[PDB]
């Protein structure tokens, strides 16, 4: 599925990631924005070997399985494919563990590159939340 960027905030609000550990939810839409283009089915392989997944681009080196990532962990419990529903509790869900592991949205690099230190409340603009 593709998001509009005030339904994906909607979603996220309603989900509990605004400010969660204090990232407000522009945040969080900037980094799905620059990640996936809010897109749930987008995928992108690592120099590592190992892929990202989903609208957060969740990576299978730590946080899920999707059977061919050697030596990595799936501190989420959860089959990568569970990241490109068009459901996105699962992301949420791993995305809040992600955050919460020590380096916060820097985890996301994507994040750190394009968002942090901008003007995300920009990407709710104009949004019924
Ligand atoms: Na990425
Ligand atoms: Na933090």
């Amino acid at each position: 599925k593709v998001f509009g960027r005030c339904e994906l905030a909607a979603a996220m609000k309603r989900h509990g990631l605004d400010n969660y550990r204090g990232y407000s939810l522009g945040n969080w839409v900037c980094a799905a924005k620059f990640e996936s283009n809010f897109n749930t089915q987008a995928t992108n392989r690592n120099t590592d070997g190992s892929t990202d997944y989903g609208i957060l681009q969740i990576n299978s080196r730590w946080w899920c399985n999707d059977g061919r990532t050697p030596g990595s962990r799936n501190l989420c419990n959860i089959p990568c494919s569970a990241l490109l529903s068009s459901d996105i509790t699962a992301s949420v869900n791993c995305a809040k563990k992600i955050v919460s592991d020590g380096n916060g949205m820097n985890a996301w690099v994507a994040w750190r590159n394009r968002c942090k230190g901008t003007d995300v409340q920009a990407w709710i603009r104009g949004c019924r939340l």
